[PDB]
């Protein structure tokens, strides 16, 4: 049972088909139209039906060609409110009816941003964006929001005529509004089972350039050029993922470049990749992003989890399949660079929660709780370590890239949980099932705190980012004059992200030790986002002011959440600047992403 959903569960009905009809009204800041689910029984004299529902309005529920009966529940909070069906005729078990349900959303939809012309980069036209996972689906259309349901579905956008709509979902062409000759309506059809949280819609004065034989590159005109440059390894990194999961079966791999407020780094939505603009560091160095999103083709999108309590299975093989196609472009090193990074991410997730908190496990029961509120990278990086730890108790890469290739052809179209994973993995991994039951399976799955045991990781990379990073720990004052620019000279931006992640795990570092580190290394000049990130993190916490209004503005000009959290949390938590953290807040809440500035609240204490 998914305890996320209101809905009927799927031992009950199945959505199998959405035909999505709807006009998008930026001046009311709505979507209306229709939302038709073909919908299969699963049970004897079936009579009525549930579905999920947050802050929409319902104009009518109509079944072959008559309205019917429908009720809203009180809402449940985050859940929303469910939505009960009586269907006009009692199904039997695998009857299909068509139930067509005529909504608006509200403009406080939490799936959707509206943007005013002065938020874009042009100027001149609104634009409009959808964020559904994990919970969201239902703020947009009615439906079974819980990825144990998979439906295919068809659409039909209005939108004035000089904008474009995209959808997770191959273009399917595109006409004159015939209702308005000032619309143009767009249609997609998305014929792979998806579970709803992977519906996407976006709108907006967007172009698009090729960058490989099935990837468009699309933004606002002003980041065209710069995208396709920044992800010109998409292809390379298709064939290998294609190498590693079997074949691609979405047909287009797209990306979509969104404007500065997108709360995550990508989003996987089929056959169109969401990224952040952070991602534009000038040299492809953040594509490990493209990377992860690629992988969640087959992990997510093709196998998936079948509640939310499972998200690890996602994310977890996903930052596995992500770190073999960078260990595949640039070595072995590289990978185990990356991994043993990801361990230094845990590390920090489990200090900032507490050891015994229960975010910190990798099966969590998100029954009474905010899925928003639980997001975290403990999934990623505590699933990654999982299975780098069982890759290398079961003999190595070679031979667990075997599993994960099985894992997914097994699964294919399905969702699934912890259990059957499991199950699988003893099942192939048969002849080694001795090795299998010495894992220590409760504490890994169901424990919080750091994993039982740490996998082994090659030091190559990392050694000169640590020897670099305990020379300024270690530094007196008389030895600040030993520090120069050469310090830097043979580490790649990977190496200097990684000697400030180890520095800042350390922080605060003396005052006069950062500004040396300033007057050495000119860090403030650095645009790419992470070692920004980490740099201006470092300056907070050593309670440097000058970096006060450099770590406002990188808080409140981008909405990533991996950025904007920890940067609103460092500057509430200085002295000399936390009033101007919550002015801030305060000032930018109206203009935020609704999921960003509802946590951003809740991590200042400002309701
Ligand atoms: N610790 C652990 N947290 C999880 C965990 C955390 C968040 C979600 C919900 C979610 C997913 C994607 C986007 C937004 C919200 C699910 C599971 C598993 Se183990
Ligand atoms: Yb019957
Ligand atoms: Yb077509
Ligand atoms: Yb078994
Ligand atoms: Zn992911």
């Amino acid at each position: 049972v998914d305890t996320c959903s209101l809905a009927s569960p799927a031992s009950v009905c199945r959505t199998k088909h959405l035909h999505l009809r709807c006009s998008v009204d930026f001046t009311r800041r709505t979507l209306t139209g229709t939302a038709a689910l073909t919908v299969q029984s699963q049970e004897d004299n079936l009579r009525s039906l549930v579905l999920d529902t947050k802050d929409l309005t319902i104009e009518k529920v109509v079944i072959n060609g008559q309205e019917v009966k429908y009720a809203l529940g009180e809402r449940q909070s985050y859940k929303g409110s469910p939505m009960e069906i009586s269907l006009p005729i009692a199904l039997s078990k695998n009857q299909e009816i068509v139930i067509e349900i005529s909504f608006e959303t509200s403009p406080k939809s939490s799936a959707l941003q509206w943007l005013t012309p002065e938020q874009t980069s042009g100027k001149e036209h609104p634009y409009l964006f959808s964020q559904c996972q994990a919970i969201h689906c239902r703020a947009i259309l009615p439906c079974q929001d819980t990825p144990s349901v998979k439906l295919t579905y068809t659409a039909e956008v209005s939108v004035p005529k000089e904008l474009v709509a995209l959808m997770s979902a191959i273009r399917d062409g595109e006409t004159p509004d015939p209702e308005d000759p000032s619309r143009k309506i767009y249609k997609f059809i998305q014929k792979v089972p998806i579970p709803c949280y992977l519906i996407a819609l976006v709108v907006g004065a967007l172009e698009s350039r090729q960058i490989g034989p099935r990837t468009l590159v699309w933004s606002e005109k002003e980041q065209v050029e710069k995208s396709a440059y920044e992800f010109s390894e998409t292809e390379s990194m298709l064939k290998i993922a294609e190498d590693l999961g079997g074949p691609y079966v979405w047909g287009q791999y797209d990306l979509l470049v969104l404007p500065p407020s997108f709360p995550y780094g990508g989003m996987e939505n089929p056959c169109l990749t969401f990224v952040t603009p952070t991602l534009l560091a000038g040299d492809k160095s953040l594509s490990n992003v493209i990377a992860h999103e690629i992988s969640h083709s087959w992990t997510g999108n093709l196998v998936t989890n079948k509640t939310w309590d499972h998200f690890w299975l996602n994310e977890g093989h996903t930052v596995y399949l992500e770190r073999h196609i960078c260990g595949r472009l640039f070595g072995e090193k590289f990978r185990h660079f990356n991994a043993l990074g990801g361990w230094g991410e845990l590390q920090n997730s489990v200090k900032t929660f507490g050891e015994t908190h229960p975010f910190t496990k990798l099966v969590v029961d998100l029954t009474d709780i905010d899925p928003d509120v639980a997001y975290s990278s403990v999934p990623y990086e505590k699933g990654f370590a999982l299975l780098f730890y069982l890759e290398q108790l079961l003999g190595g890469p070679e031979i667990f890239l075997g599993f994960l290739k099985a894992y997914v052809e097994k699964f294919s179209y399905k969702s699934i949980t912890t259990d059957d994973w499991k199950d699988f993995l003893y099942s192939y991994f048969k002849d080694k099932v001795d090795v299998l039951n010495q894992v220590d399976w409760n504490a890994w799955l169901y424990s919080p705190g750091l994993p039982p045991i740490k996998p082994n990781y090659d030091m190559t990379l990392t050694n000169a980012c640590i020897a670099l990073s305990q020379r300024w720990i270690t530094a007196k004052e008389d030895d600040l004059n030993s520090f120069n620019a050469t310090d830097l000279k043979d580490l790649s931006s990977h190496q200097l992200n990684e000697f400030l992640a180890q520095t800042l795990q350390r922080a605060p570092l003396p005052l006069g030790h950062i500004k040396r580190m300033q007057e050495v290394y000119n860090f403030n000049a650095i645009n790419n986002s992470e070692i920004r990130f980490r740099w201006l993190r470092l300056c907070i916490q050593s309670k440097w002011e000058d970096a006060i209004p450099l770590a406002l503005k990188m808080a409140t000009e981008q909405g990533r959440m991996k950025f904007t959290r920890p940067l609103f949390k460092d500057l509430a938590a200085f002295d000399k600047s936390h009033d101007q953290a919550v002015r801030t807040y305060q000032e930018h809440k109206a203009s935020m992403h609704p999921v960003t500035a509802m946590l951003v609240g809740k991590d200042l204490k400002v309701d």
